């Protein structure tokens, strides 16, 4: 943790569950007069007598010391970013039990479901220059991360929450919806990676890099222009995705490359190929990608 007290537990007011897992459950909760609790680098959006929304993810009060560790662990790791394009910490409650972390709240849920609801420009609707502003947030978020030299990981829509006004803040849910399952493989009966969005060297040597994460972007940015509809690499099994890794690391041209989005010109199709290169130091960082997407595109 970061915070230095404790949130008070009694400013928290229940509205709402977000949700139910294995460990706990999230708590959709009001806090009035938060002015005196927020960060004043964290904007306060409330009129007079309205409360901010947060989101509280509690721990089982008879957890494991392991899940209790892990818990723990993911607040340490929360209260250090501190980013317009990144899941915020707004204070935590651990000095007794349940373990609580309190996040800012993203009213519109995770950017794979926010983009399959809308269809592009009847029912809700979005346009090119906005999915571009899409993921010129996330790669603003990204490039964040990378200056703190913090490999996410597991980049991809379903870890993008929205908030109000289009505005997208990176997260990791773990791996833990069964909504999304079937973008993870499970190696030799243990752990479970997200291998249509990992490099080739994630693949075949378990090198995770902001160079990876990069690959990821790209991959990324295939869904956002995709407006969500398609899975990467959904027509190859699993087994072909790690065979298309090899082809990836022999260069001989049989690899295979997501196709272009019909939404998508050409030059930032380019863009996306060399957030695929071969080789790590070939790929665009996070700044360049920031540029080309808020500017250039
Ligand atoms: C060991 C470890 C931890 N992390 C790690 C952990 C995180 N954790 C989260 O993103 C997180 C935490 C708590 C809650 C949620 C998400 C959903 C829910 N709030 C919610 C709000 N609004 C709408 N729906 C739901 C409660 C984030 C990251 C980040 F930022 F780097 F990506 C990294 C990496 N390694």
């Amino acid at each position: 943790s970061m915070p230095r007290v404790d949130f008070p537990r009694s400013r928290l007011r229940f509205k709402e569950k977000l949700g139910e897992g294995q460990f706990g459950e999230v708590h959709l909760c009001e806090v009035d007069s938060p002015q005196d609790l927020v960060s004043l680098d964290f904007p306060l959006n409330v009129r007079k007598g309205h409360p901010l929304l947060v989101a509280v993810k509690i721990l089982r009060p008879d957890a494991t010391k392991n899940a209790r560790n892990d818990f723990l662990k993911e607040v340490k790791i929360m209260s250090r970013l501190k980013d317009p394009n990144i899941i915020r910490l707004l204070g935590v409650c651990v000095q007794d039990d349940p373990l609580c972390m309190i996040t800012d709240y993203m009213e519109n849920g995770d950017l794979n479901q926010f983009l399959s609801a809308h269809q592009l420009e009847q029912g809700p609707t979005i346009s090119y220059p906005m999915l571009l502003h899409v993921a010129a947030q996330i790669a603003s978020g990204m490039r964040y991360l990378a200056t703190l030299n913090f490999v996410h990981r597991d980049l991809a829509t379903r870890n993008c929450l929205v908030g109000e006004n289009f505005t997208i803040k990176i997260a990791d849910f773990g791996m833990s919806r069964n909504l999304y399952a079937g973008d993870y493989y499970r190696v030799q009966g243990r752990a479970v990676l997200p291998i249509r969005w990992m490099a080739w060297e994630c693949i075949l040597m378990g090198k995770f890099t902001t160079a990876s994460d990069v690959w990821a972007f790209g991959v990324t940015l295939w869904e956002v222009l995709m407006l969500c509809r398609a899975q990467p690499f959904g027509q190859l099994t699993d087994e072909q995705v790690i065979e298309n890794a090899g082809e990836f690391f022999r260069d001989q041209g049989r690899q295979v490359y997501l196709s272009r989005p019909p939404a998508c010109p050409q030059g930032l199709y380019e863009l996306m190929l060399r957030c695929w290169s071969r080789e790590s130091e070939q790929r665009p960082p996070f700044s360049q990608l920031h540029r080309f997407l808020a500017e250039d595109a």
